[PDB]
């Protein structure tokens, strides 16, 4: 609305981070300027508790999208600037592939005439030898195009690759029940065919609000002709787990995790958490998800899966966003005259329509 006028000039940034990773606590303080008309951030961050227990590039995403430069046609959808000055809360989960996770809560708001990002972070389940605690990541950050609109397919890709399944799909109402999204699919017939209410695997799990587990699909087909759901036959599932999805403490949909070719359910599939991986839909605000590639110094790429929630702080009206991208240019630098573990950051963040972004990333 009118929080945009606060960003016409140069704006001072102040950043505070409170962190605790596997019990190792640390603090980071940040200082600099932001030019929103150019999407520009100039910042210096210092670890004021000693050595940073984790690598600097893993905290960049955590360390103010209200400074993105939105092209003229898109300004009408600038949510972050519209939540200003009252602010917004950024809650985030970052899963480091085959390693632990960050959970972060951040208040972003104007303090006087300075934009302040105040962050609290708890990281758990990290490997002592692992890429993170081992400090095996290259000090840089790939210039990237990033989502900032969620996308259930990328969430399903994450879940599939993480629980090491071959197939995943989500059933939602359209109000009957369609299999809307799927990852690892080999056909699209799961969407082309829709069952009447209560019918099928999704119908069962929604009606009963309880998981169904099939260790071997063929043998159970010998008991119940039902289990021959269109999804099961279309994707040739030999084992599967079907989970109920909530969000209103009322059963709303279904998550299907499937295996192929007599390969068995990975260990502990029985006890699986959708936790915060599906935005609105739970296990039992503006959501987004994306993925970050951290170069490993001794050759490699460490993945960081990001799940995002942004809620305005005030009660006044805020602009709502459409589906868009963020083109981010990052430069990681060091202050030659700084004895403390630190980071110099120069950044440019530009908003992009889904077209001008698909065309670059995938075409």
């Amino acid at each position: 609305s009118k929080g945009e006028e606060l960003f016409t000039g140069v704006v001072p940034i102040l950043v505070e981070l409170d962190g605790d990773v596997n019990g190792h606590k640390f603090s980071v303080s940040g200082e600099g300027e932001g030019d929103a008309t150019y999407g520009k951030l100039t910042l210096k961050f210092i670890c004021t508790t000693g050595k940073l227990p984790v690598p600097w590039p893993t905290l960049v995403t955590t360390l103010v999208q209200c400074f993105s430069r939105y092209p003229d046609h898109m300004k009408q959808h600038d949510f972050f600037k519209s939540a200003m000055p009252e602010g917004y809360i950024q809650e985030r989960t970052i899963f480091f592939k085959d390693d632990g996770n960050y959970k972060t809560r951040a208040e972003v708001k104007f303090e006087g005439d300075t934009l302040v990002n105040r962050i609290e972070l708890k990281g758990i389940d990290f490997k002592e030898d692992g890429n993170i605690l081992g400090h095996k990541l290259v000090y840089n950050l790939d210039n990237v195009i990033v989502s900032d609109y969620f996308d259930y397919q990328d969430a399903l890709d994450e879940i599939r690759e993480t629980e090491k399944f071959d197939f995943a799909a989500i059933a939602l109402p359209e109000a009957v029940i369609k299999w809307k999204y799927a990852s690892g699919n080999i056909d699209y017939r799961y969407r082309m065919i829709v069952l009447r209410p209560g019918e099928g695997l999704a119908g069962l799990v929604i009606r009963t609000g309880s998981r169904k587990i099939v260790e071997d699909v063929d043998t159970e087909l010998s008991q119940n002709d039902k289990l021959g759901c269109p999804i099961v036959l279309s994707e040739a599932l030999t084992a599967l787990v079907a989970i109920p999805l909530w969000k209103n403490n009322r059963v709303y949909g279904a998550l299907l995790l499937g295996q192929r070719e007599g390969r068995p359910l990975p260990e502990g599939s029985t006890t699986f958490r959708v936790n915060q991986r599906l935005g609105s839909y739970t296990d039992n605000g503006i959501k987004a998800n994306f993925k970050i590639r951290h170069s490993i110094e001794d050759g490699g790429v460490q993945l960081a899966y990001h799940y995002q929630q942004n809620t305005p702080i005030g009660d006044g009206p805020v602009l709502l966003p459409d589906d868009h991208y963020l083109s981010v240019q990052s430069e990681l630098s060091k202050d030659p005259n700084e004895k403390r573990d630190h980071m110099v950051l120069l950044e440019f963040v530009t908003a992009a329509g889904i077209t001008l972004g698909m065309d670059e990333l995938y075409k």
